[PDB]
């Protein structure tokens, strides 16, 4: 997150780190045993960290739990990341409590000028490069369809949006990939592409969940 704000301790408790022997993408609890995160996330061997501020700090409140299972939106396209979402489950069901909680799915879209958290341990500089080890924060208005379009020509879908601010300087960067964008206590967006951060005319974008709610429903119903 460049030109956010220290959150504080797990008060972002749906906030996960995941981790392959080092944090690498954040995601989002929504229940007990599953997570939401990007699909450019994908890798093997997840361990799944819960109720984290401190990410190279063991400080009382976290949950280290693996992944049993992933599974990558079918239509995911790498390339044009169209459909950048993906599912995790745990081994093991979390123990819910108020520094590790689930976050709402939407049951309808947010629109342009809603207000939104954006989170995560990513890179703090727009140009150097700097990784926090708490957890950083940012408030950041949903941008307009048509302004997302104007920032990236022939590159936004129907499952994306822009969020941030076109003069540049507040951003998430690289290392948020996969965390939470939400609005009014639901998830409505995962950090997924961008071109550099913090850019002038260049605002985050972000898988936009609303599309993905029966996907995801259906999906945790039967696996
Ligand atoms: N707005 C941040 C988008 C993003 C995700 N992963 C990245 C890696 C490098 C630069 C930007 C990004
Ligand atoms: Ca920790």
């Amino acid at each position: 997150i460049v030109g956010g704000y220290t959150c504080g301790a797990n008060t972002v408790p749906y906030q996960v780190s995941l981790n392959s022997g080092y944090h690498f993408c954040g995601g989002s609890l929504i229940n007990s045993q599953w997570v939401v995160s990007a699909a450019h996330c994908y890798k093997s061997g997840i361990q799944v960290r819960l109720g984290e501020d401190n990410i190279n700090v063991v400080e009382g409140n976290e949950q280290f739990i693996s992944a049993s299972k992933s599974i990558v939106h079918p239509s995911y396209n790498s390339n044009t990341l169209n459909n950048d979402i993906m599912l995790i489950k745990l081994k093991s069901a979390a123990s819910l409590n108020s520094r590790v909680a689930s976050i709402s799915l939407p049951t309808s879209c947010a629109s342009a000028g809603t207000q939104c958290l954006i989170s995560g341990w990513g890179n703090t500089k727009s140009s150097g490069t700097s990784y926090p080890d708490v957890l950083k924060c940012l408030k950041a208005p949903i941008l307009s369809d048509s302004s997302c379009k104007s920032a990236y020509p022939g590159q936004i879908t129907s499952n994306m949006f822009c969020a941030g601010y076109l003069e540049g300087g507040k951003d998430s960067c690289q290392g948020d990939s996969g965390g939470p964008v939400v609005c009014s206590g639901k998830l409505q967006g995962i950090v997924s592409w961008g071109s550099g951060c913090a850019q002038k005319n260049k605002p985050g974008v972000y898988t936009k969940v609303c599309n993905y709610v029966s996907w995801i429903k259906q999906t945790i119903a039967s696996n």
